[PDB]
């Protein structure tokens, strides 16, 4: 009879994020000396199927620093344990309400607010400056209109956009559309706001100053690399923060502009909201369940949120968090003001399961392997499956 034997999957930044996570783990161990977490870092991308094929089987995780979108979804498969009148939910209060609300799944939580973001269009300011521009581009037309100044003056591309799927949703949102509609429960990706939104995502590879698709499974580390070296504009999360001034172009702090992501035919911008949640695995024996409620309390207490602010410029969820150190900070200050126009997902378990085949067929868009009605209506037909509840 020894302590308890806790392992938590984290799925953060393995180089900028990790690090500040391993030695709040080791601040809890020495005050609980009953409990010892196993820190095992979990790839992203591979996070959601690794976790989905344990935790119906053997040697899944006691907790899981599962997605956003993630929580509706594993809480509707029954994975996550309900965190309702617990010890991880002492401080219900002091957390945003709104992202309690995504935690949330048919009227009951199964994960806390750990961290939080949204994307925005983020600049080099001296080659802004060297190109005789001033604020940063209001609409999509004046980004490729500012690209090919910025390429004409500096001889740098002035943007390289992602070809994901979470990445093109803010042209969804600047066209005034989404990828679906939950109250009339419809398809809207090869709709006519869609193709529009697409089209302009599209339209920003071709052109003078912007730089063409990257069709590797691992062109967003390129989109970094050219971004952080000095490309003089990207659309990034506050993730980046820290990997963006590890870089030669942005030694001065300064130098990094945080501007919200560019509108469409709306008028308004939107981008959309992100972060992680903390969530315990139900199939764990009650000794482990009761050891991890603890570990999430710690994890997720005002004085963590704001060392984690600190060390990896992520925005923390609690209110209280947010000290003169966390605002002095240029890239939280700088976020702070985009997550104005950050859109909340709906209440849709599958929401974030739609960019699945979006990713796949999006890529092919970019690449010029399919046309844009050839994949939009690929995509549209490959949504169906997984939410059978619209119709197109
Ligand atoms: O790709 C979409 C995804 O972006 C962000 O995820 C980050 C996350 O901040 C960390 O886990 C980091 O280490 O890697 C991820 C790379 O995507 C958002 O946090 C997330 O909401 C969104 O789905």
């Amino acid at each position: 009879g020894g302590p308890v034997t806790l392992t938590w999957w984290d799925t953060s930044n393995a180089t900028n994020e990790a690090p500040t996570y391993k030695a709040l783990v080791k601040e809890f161990e020495a005050a609980h000396k009953d409990i010892k977490v196993k820190y095992v870092n979990v790839p992203f991308d591979q996070a959601q199927n690794k976790f989905d094929t344990a935790a119906g089987a053997t040697g899944a995780p006691d907790i899981l620093r599962s997605e956003v979108g993630w929580t509706p979804a594993f809480a509707k498969k029954g994975f996550f344990l309900p965190l309702d009148g617990t010890e991880a939910l002492k401080d219900q209060d002091k957390f945003q309400p709104s992202l309690i609300k995504q935690a949330q799944y048919d009227g009951k939580t199964y994960g806390v607010p750990f961290v939080t973001d949204t994307l925005a269009l983020v600049y080099n300011k001296q080659l802004f400056e060297k190109a005789g521009l001033t604020e940063a581009p209001r609409t999509w037309d004046d980004l490729k209109k500012a690209a090919a100044t910025i390429k004409g003056k500096t001889g740098v591309d002035g943007y390289w956009g992602s070809t994901q799927a979470y990445y093109a949703q803010s042209f969804l949102y600047g066209d005034g559309t989404d990828t679906v509609d939950v109250p009339a429960k419809k398809i809207t990706v090869n709709s006519p706001e869609a193709k529009k939104a697409y089209g302009t995502w599209l339209g920003l590879f071709d052109g003078k100053g912007l730089h063409k698709a990257d069709t590797t499974a691992d062109a967003y580390a390129h989109i970094q690399d050219a971004f952080v070296n000095g490309v003089a504009s990207i659309v990034q999360g506050p993730w980046e923060i820290t990997n963006f001034y590890k870089g030669s172009a942005f030694k001065d702090k300064a130098n990094l502009g945080i501007a919200t992501v560019p509108a469409g035919t709306s008028g308004k911008a939107g981008a959309p909201t992100g972060g992680h949640n903390l969530s315990v695995y139900a199939g764990s024996d009650k000794a482990h369940q009761e050891a991890s409620l603890k570990f999430i309390e710690f994890m997720t207490s005002a004085k963590s949120q704001e060392t984690i602010a600190l060390k990896n410029s992520t925005l923390p969820t609690r209110d209280d968090a947010y000290t003169a150190e966390v605002k002095a900070d240029p890239g939280i200050a700088g976020y702070q003001t985009v997550l104005a126009a950050a859109r909340p997902r709906p209440e849709l378990p599958e929401y974030s399961s739609l960019w699945g085949p979006l990713d796949t067929e999006l890529l092919a868009i970019a690449g010029g392997k399919e046309s844009l009605d050839k994949g939009l209506g690929n995509a549209e037909t490959a949504i169906a499956k997984l939410v059978p509840d619209y119709s197109k």
